[PDB]
């Protein structure tokens, strides 16, 4: 038996379901303004479209490594606090602003 495969699909869909939870259950609700809440809509939209496939697996890795205790605690950010929610936003948003820069 080999479970290789079956692990990267895995990890490639939780990553998934992570930012579609934050896409459709954390940014239309969150109090925040319309400027803000558009940069965290356009970043989810970049983010899963990185994230709906197996061919770049090392791009996945800063993104598993962000929701390290989204994984580890088998809960979502839908079920977390505001504070915990800004939190994932505004650090993919850094994530990708100076992955833009590096």
């Amino acid at each position: 038996d080999e479970y290789k495969t079956n692990f990267i699909d895995l990890t490639r869909e939780a990553l998934s379901l992570i930012l579609q939870d934050l896409k459709n259950n954390v940014i239309p609700k969150i109090p925040v303004g319309i400027e803000k809440r558009e940069r965290y809509k356009n970043s989810l939209r970049l983010c899963l479209k990185s994230a709906r496939n197996t061919q770049h697996m090392n791009e996945l890795e800063p993104y598993l490594e962000l929701f390290s205790e989204c994984i580890k605690n088998s809960k979502l950010p839908s079920h977390m606090s505001l504070k915990d929610q800004l939190f994932y936003l505004d650090k993919l948003l850094e994530n990708l602003y100076f992955q833009g820069v590096e």
